[PDB]
């Protein structure tokens, strides 16, 4: 593997053996009283400042030179170059990679396949924009001639969780907007649960899937239409409350949709980087177009910063670098991102794909296996809910996990004069100098002392109450959660998992092992209809099969 | 520490380094044709029967006699009745654990400080169900008059995960029942957003906190006091919607609840086991005491499951074990449960509490540290949705994680003639059936030849098409999601965690390390105060809170 053959990477791994022990934060700390200034980072971006505080990492100066030098090494600044140019690095399916071209404010020419993509990225923006301006005003009716109070997205995956996931943290932005819900699972419990809640008078049913095949997706468009129909009882009603989202024309007017209400997009578009395209329509309906140019603005913002900083000043590339050392030289196999923002809920399961989708891959560019780790599990929770539901292990468990902890110093609630804010601050930077500054034995003991324990007490309780420290934090702090504010976001962690991806030497931009799970699922469907024992597989899907069938019938 | 010096723990260590590499999963079971009714147990409830199938696991019977022997060795029985008989086993708190309690339908006395809790818990749940009969029968009545329509359970942490997931779970029995809402987080988002939904005049707040000081639950409880009585404008008003969940009989007085409205609950009630408790009050006001009893007498009949069963076919034992096996031989830092229900979207992170919390810890009974791993990272999204998000990583990744896979064989919305349903299953069904399956690189050169790849088109992409299985699974199939059937789900893995806990040496019960963190957020707080630069800390804090008041002015 590329990787482990890189004599930067053997002079990290080397380093990393030999000065490991060495590591404690608190004493980088105390013998460097410029820390904090020269592992760190702010970003202006003229509508918001971005502090990306990575000082409180387990590195050095020698350590942030070898890594970049490592970058260097592994060809990231000519891969990044390739992929802004529209060249097909998505070399397993023949594809460009080009969700920077659906936000390119700047209009410069991007070629895929020698055209220039960016008249149709325009065209569907433009199309976009007119769609929502006649739903958000009234203008255009349902079949009984009601304004649409509801929009209900249909999709799973990439089709469903950015758009999920911005409308979330944008509520404040959706005035004068229609709701929103997003239905994904194929368990008939989403889709159901949903239309017991709505007038088919009145709804709009956005179908977004990619290929427009996904099995999930297409059974609950057809389970929406044939509600639809049921109140409707005309075929050509449907034109007026089902659009589109996809690059399969062929697919959506066999489906029965009104050619006109195909949003489209491209094969350059990856499921996990499309809510800047026609998938995050729903996300413009809620939030205006206005909103929805502001997040693809400061997804541009960031791509400019990634694009043309040097890389030891590079947040995406720093970002990723840190995780390059805590995975394959520490060896930890998770990242957690814990955003101290509710409206940010769906934050970390929305990387969990970007991240996970993108660099759980084992596979090189040259057709090798890796013989090093890949990408980390990624999980989180808002603070300060974690706090109060897995923090314990964080502090005092066996595993070392890197975090980042993010926040908006203003709130868009900023209720009771701030209080709930200035708390809310007050743990977000708490947990961070916890995590890295512990509490001694003999920390711990004064403070029981103090409280007034006796001694067999004290002695009893005492190591319980003892914590090591030396955990690792980055701290992402910026001005106000906005549209663009959040686009800038996404887009920083969209290129850290870039680089890693091209560091590992893997495809950062495919996803062929979806695949098994989707083909041994289309087998086993017709083997659950009837009250046949099924063979066919191992033992215990047979087991499984045949518990399944006996229950069926169970009366509880 | 004592699992390391455990006899029985060090022959299964060398056990694991001696036979590693001759354990496969498809091998296994074409040389074990009773392989599936070996390796799973059925558990008949009397009210829907749960299939716990753990034959997909890298084990063979000398693996699963040597773990059995080693719960014996570390004593899990005569802890476990320690546990149920009410004796200290929280060490480091000096207190029972005695959650069997609170769902003890048995009503046999169990003794705590000599005296029987039985009687104080059924007091509470006939004050519980009395005052949900008025309330949901409109009997109760607001400070206009008015009948309540929305309950708003304000707490965090173990005073939230549970009633929260157990409310979504239990969606469909919410018949008749008010309009639930959860507000936790200090953010002020969190409660701002929900009081802008509500009728002070119809609303009705549970102040649910075991201590009753929580910051963020007092801050919160505080800031709905006050929107409440901008409204009503009268003190008095308060005792028709305000009730408290709590231990603390003072702190609920200091803060102006009436003594009446108190719910109470025992020191030895842990938090994150705190749902079958006054703590599960908005779930018997959504669904009803009926369907609340249910969910207590499932979890009573996992309670006397755990408790009287032999080890070697007792299912929290055996997932108990099978856990250790994967976290101290082979080393996997995490822990997937993945749910293929809708209705159980939280039921992932509120085991995210349930394991962590309890079991993320470091310093044994002894007052010794651990020199080995202990709790797992958990986490998970339910299926088909994370199909479609992570489970690239868990097929073709580096990382080795063991999950859970979960569902009803029975829908709660049986749509389309239970199309949706059958999907589900076959899902369901298939992903783990391909965990262990792969794909070589024949057989995927076979389907590439099939499909008319050329030769140069072939020979790049197979190797990224190859899939190398052997990735371990369990399967739980219960015959529907009932109110009953959930309480059994929970309380299982309530039990699977007791047993690693004992086995790792560790006190499950408390949680010591959530202090520091709040310690240190309370001396942060005022200085966050005024427009003064900070030097009080390391460098880092400091620098963050001075970008913090820098920016708190910017207007963008």
């Amino acid at each position: 593997a590329a990787l482990t053959r890189d004599p930067q990477f053997q002079k990290l791994q080397q380093w990393y053996r030999e000065h490991r022990s060495e590591l404690n934060l608190r004493r980088l700390f105390d013998a460097n009283k410029d820390r904090f200034n020269h592992f760190s980072l702010t970003l202006n971006t003229n509508h918001g400042h971005i502090l990306v505080d990575y000082s409180k990492n387990l590195v050095t100066e020698d350590v942030m030179r070898m890594l970049v030098d490592l970058a260097k090494s592994r060809g990231v600044e000519a891969a990044r170059e390739r992929m802004f140019n529209g060249e097909k690095i998505n070399y397993t399916e023949g594809r460009a990679v080009l969700h920077v071209a659906l936000r390119n404010r700047s209009n410069t020419p991007i070629l895929v396949d020698g055209k220039d993509v960016m008249p149709e990225v325009n065209k569907v923006l433009d199309k976009m924009k007119s769609f929502c301006q006649r739903v958000r005003s009234g203008d255009w009716k349902g079949y009984t001639g009601k304004t649409i109070t509801d929009v209900i997205n249909i999709g799973i995956g990439g089709s469903d969780l950015g758009p999920l996931m911005v409308t979330e943290a944008l509520k404040p932005y959706s005035s004068g907007g229609p709701r929103v819900w997003y239905v994904s699972n194929i368990d008939g419990t989403h889709i159901a649960k949903t239309l017991a809640q709505l007038n088919p008078e009145s709804s709009l049913f956005i179908i977004a899937s990619k290929t427009f095949t996904t099995q999930e997706t297409i059974t609950n468009a057809e389970t929406a239409k044939e509600w639809f129909l049921q109140a409707a009882k005309d075929p050509s009603a449907v034109a007026k409350h089902f659009v589109a989202l996809s690059t399969n024309t062929t697919k959506v007017k066999e489906f029965g949709i009104d050619p006109q209400n195909m949003f489209e997009f491209w094969d350059w578009v990856g499921g996990r980087y499309s809510l800047w395209s026609a998938i995050g329509l729903s996300i413009a309906l809620h939030v205006g177009f206005d909103n929805f140019e502001q997040l693809l603005s400061g997804a541009h913002w960031m791509d400019q910063h990634f694009r043309t900083t040097p890389l030891e000043k590079n947040a995406p590339v720093l970002l990723a670098l840190l995780g390059i050392w805590y995975i394959n030289c520490f060896g930890c196999e998770t990242h957690a991102m814990l955003p101290y923002d509710q409206y940010l809920h769906r934050f970390a399961a929305y990387f969990q794909q970007g991240d996970m989708e993108s660099n759980g891959k084992y596979i090189t560019k040259s057709g090798t296996r890796v013989d090093h780790q890949t990408g980390p599990i990624v999980w989180g929770e808002p603070g300060t809910n974690g706090q109060h539901a897995f923090y314990q292990l964080i502090h005092q468990g066996t595993k070392m996990i890197p975090c980042d902890f993010l926040i908006p110093v203003q709130t868009q609630h900023p209720i009771r004069k701030g209080l709930h804010h200035k708390i809310l601050l007050a743990n977000f930077l708490a947990q961070t100098e916890a995590l890295m500054r512990g509490k001694s034995t003999e920390e711990a003991r004064k403070e029981l002392q103090a409280a007034g324990k006796s001694p067999e007490d004290l002695e009893r309780l005492l190591p319980h109450k003892v914590f090591e420290g030396n955990r690792p934090t980055n701290s992402i702090v910026f001005t106000k959660l906005t549209p663009f504010m959040l686009g800038a976001l996404v887009a920083m962690y969209e290129h850290k998992i870039f680089v890693q991806g091209i560091i590992w030497d893997i495809n950062s931009f495919d996803q062929w092992g979806v695949e098994l799970g989707k083909q041994l699922a289309k087998k086993i469907e017709p083997e659950l209809d009837g009250s046949a024992q099924v063979t066919s597989h191992d033992a215990s899907t047979n087991g499984l099969i045949n518990f399944i069938k006996q229950q069926r019938e169970a009366r509880v």
